[PDB]
């Protein structure tokens, strides 16, 4: 998939992560390997890293 859907709300800590709140629907091209994926949100427009295990494919 490169399009996901938010599972839970997570909120930023830091500089380089990304807030969302369940159901929110994320655009993720790179989601291969690591506990982070970069990902672009289709609502806020804003963009970010987000925990790999807290989204559902959506596409």
């Amino acid at each position: 998939s490169t399009t996901f859907v938010a599972l839970y709300d997570y909120e930023s800590r830091t500089e380089t992560d990304l807030s969302f709140k369940k159901g929110e629907r994320l655009q993720i091209v790179n989601n291969t390997e690591g506990d982070w994926w970069l990902a672009h949100s289709l609502s806020t427009g804003q963009t970010g890293y987000i925990p790999s295990n807290y989204v559902a494919p959506s596409d």
